[PDB]
């Protein structure tokens, strides 16, 4: 009965089966089904979508329509009563660097992107939603509850537009709405190179046969490269400071400039590609542009995969790492490599790891200048602070020496994100990411908390006392029950993040299962996984095994002192060393001798 499937909007595929390299769109990875994992196709559904009308209306759209007999609470009311807090003191993670939060953002970006629908061009459809808060079509405004401080200073709501969906942009009516993943599902550095041919070419430097990525020609970081500017107007980065008038950066991913430390991470990755390309050129003078670029791109992809699976996932999943991601056993073409719609919400556990401020530190790892520490919100879409205020080095020192925020049942998300988020085209630092996450969860037709608990083989609390035991928190379960009248209605983003973290990890049991299962598939179902026999030669793998985020910093910045385990909390100068005692990536095995 279940159909072969739709996909009118989706592009046609032709595959070079000889190709030793990935496509930019992800197509051709799986040979039997070439479109699996490819960008711009529907996110996978691990469970049937749950919409108010079974097809496309989110729960909460029709006021009179209940979910399981109860009205769903406003996303902003759950944010105000459960997610927010005042005191930032004592909220830091004693054993994770700020780099741990940032890498999580980088990895998410590489894997999934579900952009708001496109209809606002030559239209006030976007202007109206914002200006008048009238719910309709793609406009699904986040209404402020009665006692909300924002009602007094910001109006009746926060604009919010429904995510883009496959086939008709216009709503379909026989089968459940499926949201689109605009990027490639493989952990493949698509955030650096782009997931569309159109964008991938624009990022390259084709003026020279060196396989380099294009760089900024208007500014340099003490001779080091910056990413090219996106000269698209309007620009949110110019808008945050019309006097500095510095635009956003142009990277393989559309969100690169959202916050200063993400732009910073993208810069290091870009520098790495060119550094690898230059190096390869030396060793194999005979290799042309396409060759160099594809080879450096392939090494960068492996670097990202290694740092992620070897350093990052174990300290996220703790004790559950083995359970869900057993040691590698090779490529399995039977595995669905597609990112699931629920994983795009599970991975948002990172939102509770973002601290309230960002620091710039000098070569002594001491405050750099008079305004060295800055509130996070002044840093959304902020490029000028990097270009006109010291480059990226002082920021990278902060990523190593400062701490991530620790998830806390009583202090979930910092007000820098919960009350002062800046959204492009909107003019103010007054949005709420936590509310947007909850409204989105509904937009995507997410099944509720207990459906996912069942999916992960975990208990399904039906009462306040039952929920109290699962969350090991009486007061939190009581607020959740007061808001959602049954655990069955609790949105997965908030339910999953409310659970106490597993041993040696940073997420609860439910998230560990959703995340673990996804990463296992991402690895096992990738024909181009770095450790799959034949992708790299065995000597190349011996060389890749040494990659480290410390080495990445050393080779692409002017920082000469770094920790050996960049993700753990590290203090200067004790946990820091000279870049000379740190393993280098040895590109000797890439010397291809032919004659
Ligand atoms: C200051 C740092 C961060 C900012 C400002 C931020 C901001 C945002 C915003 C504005 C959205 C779009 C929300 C929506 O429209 O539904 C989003 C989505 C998302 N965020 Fe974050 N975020 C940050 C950190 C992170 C971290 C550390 C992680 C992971 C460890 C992460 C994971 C995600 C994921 C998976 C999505 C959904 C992406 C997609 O599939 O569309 N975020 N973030
Ligand atoms: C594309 O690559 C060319 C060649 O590397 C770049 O041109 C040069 O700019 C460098 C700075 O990296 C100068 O030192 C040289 O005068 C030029 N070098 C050569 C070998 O000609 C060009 O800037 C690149 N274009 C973009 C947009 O990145
Ligand atoms: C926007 O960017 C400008 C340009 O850098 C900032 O102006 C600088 O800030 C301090 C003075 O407070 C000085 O260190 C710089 O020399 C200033 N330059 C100039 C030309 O004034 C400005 O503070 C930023 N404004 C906002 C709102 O972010
Ligand atoms: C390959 O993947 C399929 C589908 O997920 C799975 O059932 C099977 O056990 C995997 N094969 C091996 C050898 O693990
Ligand atoms: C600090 O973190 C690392 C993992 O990154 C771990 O090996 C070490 O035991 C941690 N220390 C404590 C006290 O948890
Ligand atoms: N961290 C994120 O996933 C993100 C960052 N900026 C915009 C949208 N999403
Ligand atoms: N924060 C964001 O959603 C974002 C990031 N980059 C470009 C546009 N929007
Ligand atoms: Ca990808
Ligand atoms: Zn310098």
């Amino acid at each position: 009965s279940w159909e072969v499937g739709c996909g009118a909007p989706v592009p046609l595929v032709k595959c070079d089966e000889n190709s030793p390299y990935r496509t930019i769109t992800g197509d051709c990875n799986n040979r039997r089904s070439p479109a699996l994992g490819a960008a711009n196709r529907a996110l996978a559904r691990w469970l049937p979508a749950e919409y108010e009308d079974g097809l496309a209306l989110p729960f909460g759209w029709t006021q009179r329509k209940t979910r399981n007999g109860f009205r769903v609470p406003l996303a902003r009311e759950v944010s105000n009563k459960i997610v927010g807090y005042l005191d930032e003191e004592g909220v830091l993670d004693q054993n994770r660097s700020l780099l741990f939060m940032q890498w999580g953002q980088i990895v998410d970006h590489d894997l999934d992107f579900a952009p708001e629908t496109e209809l606002g061009s030559n239209e006030h459809s976007k202007t109206q939603c914002e200006e008048y808060c009238i719910q309709g079509d793609n406009c699904f405004p986040i209404m402020f509850p009665k006692n909300d401080p924002k009602l007094k200073t910001q109006g009746k709501c926060m604009p919010f537009f429904r995510a883009g969906f496959v086939c008709p942009t216009p709503p379909y009516q026989s089968l459940a709405r499926e949201q689109i993943n605009a990027v490639t599902s493989f952990l493949d550095a698509s955030l650096v190179y782009g997931s569309e041919p159109s964008l991938a070419s624009r990022l390259r430097n084709l003026s020279s046969p060196l396989g380099l990525m294009a760089v900024n020609q208007e500014a340099w970081d003490h001779g080091l490269a910056y990413l090219p500017f996106n000269n698209k107007k309007p620009s949110p980065c110019e808008f945050i400071n019309t006097t500095a008038r510095v635009p956003c950066f142009l990277a393989g991913d559309f969100r690169a400039s959202e916050q200063i430390l993400l732009a910073t991470a993208h810069t290091l990755l870009l520098r790495e590609h060119n550094r690898l390309a230059r190096e390869l050129k030396k060793l194999n003078p005979h290799w042309n542009g396409e060759k160099l670029y594809q080879e450096a791109r392939k090494i960068l992809g492996a670097f990202i995969q290694i740092i992620t699976f070897r350093d990052y996932l174990p300290i996220v999943l703790g004790s559950e790492m083995q359970k869900w991601i057993p040691p590698y056993q090779g490529y399995n073409n039977s595995v669905d490599p597609r990112i699931s719609n629920v994983f795009t919400f599970a991975f948002r556990f990172g939102h509770m790891e973002v601290p309230s401020t960002v620091s710039r530190l000098d070569e002594n790892y001491q405050p750099w200048g008079p305004e060295a520490e800055l509130p996070l919100h002044t840093l959304f879409f902020n490029t000028w602070r990097i270009i006109k205020d010291g480059g990226i080095d002082p920021l990278v020192r902060g990523l190593l020496a400062k701490k991530s925020k620790l998830m806390n049942q009583d202090k979930m998300v910092t007000s820098e994100l919960r009350n002062k988020l800046f959204q492009p085209t909107h003019k103010i630092h007054g949005f709420d990411l936590a509310a947007i996450n909850l409204q989105r969860c509904r937009d995507h037709g997410m099944p509720g908390y207990n459906s996912w608990r069942g999916f992960c083989g975990l208990s399904q609390p039906k009462t306040l006392k039952g929920l109290q035991t699962v969350l090991k928190n009486k007061i939190l379960a009581k607020k959740l029950m007061d808001l959602y009248k049954t655990p069955d209605n609790i949105d997965i983003w908030i339910g999953g993040n409310a659970e106490p973290m597993v041993e040696r990890g940073r997420v609860g049991p439910l998230l560990a299962c959703l995340l673990g299962r996804q990463f296992q598939q991402i690895r096992d179902g990738d024909r181009f996984w770095w450790e799959n026999p034949g992708v790299f030669t065995e000597k190349q793998r011996d060389s890749l095994q040494k990659v480290s985020f410390s080495r990445l910093i050393c080779d692409n910045t002017h920082i000469t002192k770094v920790p050996l385990h960049a993700f753990q909390a590290n203090n200067y100068p004790h946990d820091f060393v000279d870049c000379s005692t740190v393993d280098k990536l040895d590109l000797s095995p890439w010397a291809s001798r032919e004659n």
